[PDB]
């Protein structure tokens, strides 16, 4: 290996060798169905609200997102970068596909498949990834740096449909060595959203444009029609020409075929034919294929850059509602931009890379933390762009902007529930710390919601009641689903009825407070925009104090995110969420010269505060809750009120001395008594130092709570803790002796390792430990 000394991967990207295998990988622990697409993942690619494509260790483009909120795993064994290569002075060169592997079907028969075992590796810190092929049949070492432009305060690139794979080649030997790259890619208009003839009038075409200070090849496949269809538009690869290459191209290529159309071309010299076809395709596949080729002498280096954009401007949601994508804002509407995406990639690129390299290096460069920390801490943010994430630019038919445009992540695949709430409380911390005007956006939808009424009956899915589906002031749990009407239909979810959630209403409040805290103070406007659904969303609650102790009782059914573990009377997770939230709307009462609100909410703090502390404290740490049977476990979140406390900078809400006494049983038993501390902190534990066993949840490990837990520890200075704490989650999800769960964080698992939703928004909390960015 040559080449890692060539490029500029940081010692704490994630790292996997190309076409390892991985022995001990976690399955779910449910019995109803869930999905498990395998540990053969990698970073993802896209920007936001764009769709994103996945594409894995092995080389594959396997994970697609690009039907917003569907999740589709399957290999396009089309889509591959190829390699050839020629000593000078032999008869015959090498042409290989660098991917890991080989198609299920007989197509594509004639490449070259299974790119060998320890012969490369791959490296991911989000949102870069890179591959370098080191491989004793090669003697021309190469490797690839491919991202997209995902950068913290730009709403702009962060949207685009676009990824840059920036290739470098490096001969080590003593020998000239002809090489070439290749690029293939499927037309992909109709894989999916058409329900029949899903390839007819599919067809390539080739662009050449010659501007200023750059030379640019590339193949636009598209479709004959010009329907304003969710399947409809264009995608794009192409290649930059630099000095010391020369380019090749082949319009078209049958992807249900053998593939020898293609590959005799390319395994003969790595030159293709440069034939252009535009005729249109019926039932037949079809491709494209864009090829460099140079000649490297001994220890010559160079570099070139491909891109990959594509243009699909309409998302469609289940319920019919039709909106076009955030990135039409900068390139059109019509479906016929891939071109312009990929050109704007290809010149820009290495402004592109500074600007990445920019965010990340305050980070990177703090030497006093470590490397699995920073590992972490960027790979969680895949979830961001991954998440099924929507960012309208109106809907299909509009003949003007809208003054907003609206945004959604999902909770995750298997809950299809946009902007899950009792999630987003843990899971928006990049949001607001990275992406601040992405976040108070959505915080502005809820605030929308909060006194929406909708009396329609629904059939809970716990117990089998009928529930009214909306009720006036209380917060909704999610914004709808993928499979029905973002933004228009609410509360998708009813498992439970959120209507009497008793979390809902006050981390609401307390992510309202959170957005102007960690933006600056100075955001006045928002909280002005906010301040009613705040005020009734805690009038609200405090409605649901059925004993007069100040505080909202819990009515022994799960009513908050634990949403199968029964709380009853005062428990100390909503509890400690309402003290928070009522010393929150003090400080907004304040800010907003509301002397009534103020008044108000310091006086049901003072008697609530009171009576928290009497009901709960019991000299080590607070028990979970008043009247349950198993009241006093030790809840790992019992108080997460006074985590957000510490983090909106309220001060005490409960004695300094009680919190530091709470977190260190916290840790000595729900961490350190579970699985020796290695892998997070469970949920339940039992004073007797056992799991608590009453309900499933209480014996899971929530990798969102967990890092949580290490934010709230490292803010007490409690930071090898902290860290520990933490690093059980890291060690679970990326170490060779956890249950590879890499670009697939979980919401939970058991302390078999098996796991409970994939792709999960809440552990995207880790952003919570840099809170100071
Ligand atoms: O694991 C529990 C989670 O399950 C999801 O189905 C719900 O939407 C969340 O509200 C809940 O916190
Ligand atoms: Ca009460």
């Amino acid at each position: 290996d040559k080449i890692s000394h060539k490029i500029d991967i940081p010692d704490s990207a994630w790292t996997i060798g190309i076409g390892e295998k991985f022995k001990n990988a976690g399955h779910p622990n449910v019995k109803y169905p869930m999905i498990d697409d395998s540990y053969v993942q990698g970073a993802p690619l896209g920007g936001f609200g764009a769709g994103t494509i996945g594409r894995t260790y092995n080389g594959g483009f396997s994970r697609w997102h690009l039907e917003i909120g569907k999740n589709k795993y399957t290999t396009v064994y089309a889509n591959q970068f190829s390699v050839f290569q020629k000593v000078e002075g032999n008869k015959d060169g090498v042409a290989q596909v660098l991917y890991a592997g080989e198609p299920e079907n007989g197509y594509l028969s004639s490449w070259k498949w299974d790119y060998p075992k320890e012969s490369g590796m791959y490296y991911a810190l989000y949102p870069n990834s890179w591959y370098t092929y080191t491989n004793k049949d090669l003697p021309v070492q190469l490797a690839v740096k491919q991202f997209s432009p995902i950068i913290p305060y730009n709403y702009k690139e962060t949207s685009y449909p676009v990824a840059v794979f920036k290739w470098t080649a490096y001969n080590p030997t003593n020998k000239n060595v002809d090489v070439s790259i290749m690029f293939t890619w499927q037309n992909m208009i109709g894989f999916f959203g058409k329900q029949v003839n899903v390839n007819s009038g599919n067809f390539n075409k080739i662009i050449k444009d010659k501007s200023k200070d750059s030379e640019i090849v590339a193949a636009v496949m598209g479709n004959i029609s010009n329907d304003n269809e969710e399947w409809n538009g264009e995608y794009s690869i192409g290649v930059k020409k630099v000095p010391g290459v020369d380019i090749s191209y082949k319009a078209k290529f049958v992807t249900t075929g053998d593939g020898s159309d293609l590959w005799h071309e390319f395994s003969k010299n790595g030159i293709l034919d440069n034939k252009d076809d535009e005729t249109p395709t019926k039932q037949d596949g079809i491709g494209s294929a864009i090829a460099v080729n140079f000649k490297l002498q001994p220890g010559q280096t160079i570099e070139v850059p491909f891109a990959l954009s594509w243009d699909l401007p309409i998302m469609k949601f289940g319920g019919g509602d039709k909106w076009y994508k955030m990135y039409t804002k900068y390139f059109g509407k019509n479906g016929k931009n891939s071109f312009a995406i990929l050109k704007e990639a290809l010149n820009n690129y290495q402004k592109w890379e500074k600007m990445i390299d920019d965010w990340q290096k305050p980070i990177l460069s703090n030497k006093s933390k470590p490397d699995w920390y920073k590992t972490a801490l960027f790979n969680e943010l895949y979830y961001l762009a991954d998440g099924g994430t929507a960012w309208e630019n109106g809907k299909v038919g509009e003949k003007d902007k809208r003054t907003n445009n609206m945004f959604g992540l999902l909770e995750c695949f298997d809950y299809n529930y946009y902007e899950t709430l009792d999630v987003r409380f843990y899971g928006s911390f990049p949001l607001v710390m990275l992406w601040p005007d992405i976040e108070k956006q959505v915080m502005r939808q809820f605030a929308d919601t909060i006194n929406v009424q909708d009396s329609s009956e629904f059939k809970v899915g716990s117990n089998g009641a009928m529930a009214v589906k909306k009720v006036q002031g209380m917060i909704p749990h999610d914004l709808g689903s993928s499979y029905a009407l973002p933004w228009i239909k609410i509360n998708a979810y009813d498992w439970q009825n959120p209507n009497i959630w008793k979390d809902l209403n006050s981390k609401y409040v307390l992510l309202v407070y959170r957005d102007y805290v960690l933006t600056g103070k100075t955001d006045k406007e928002f909280l002005k925009y906010t301040w009613k659904s705040v005020k009734t969303a805690l009038d609200k609650l405090k409605e649901m104090d059925k004993d007069n102790d100040g505080i909202p009782d819990n009515e022994g059914i799960p009513d908050q995110t634990y949403d199968t573990w029964s709380m009853k009377g005062t428990s100390a997770y909503c509890g400690s969420l309402w003290l928070a939230a009522l010393k929150a709307a003090q400080e907004i009462g304040k800010v907003l010269k509301d002397n009534e609100a103020y008044i108000k909410y310091n006086e049901w703090y003072k008697i609530a505060q009171q009576n928290f502390e009497k009901e709960l404290w019991n000299g080590e740490y607070y028990n979970f809750d008043t009247e349950s049977d198993h009241k006093d476990s030790i809840m790992a979140d019992q108080l997460a009120g006074q985590w957000y406390a510490d983090i909106l900078r309220l001060g005490d809400i409960l004695p300094k001395d009680h919190v530091q006494k709470a977190l260190k049983k916290i840790y000595e038993f729900n961490v350190m008594k579970f699985e020796n501390g290695k892998m997070g902190a469970v949920n339940g534990m039992r004073p007797d130092g056992i799991v608590d066993e009453s309900d499933i949840q209480a014996q899971q490990v929530w990798t969102g709570v967990t890092y949580a837990l290490a934010s709230f520890m490292k803010y007490r200075g409690m930071t090898e803790e902290a860290y520990n704490t933490a690093y059980g989650v890291y060690k679970m999800t990326y170490d060779k002796s956890g249950k590879g769960y890499w670009f697939r964080t979980p919401e939970a698992w058991t302390k078999d390792g098996n796991y409970r939703a994939s792709m999960y928004m809440r552990p995207l909390s880790i952003w919570s430990m840099e809170v100071n960015y």
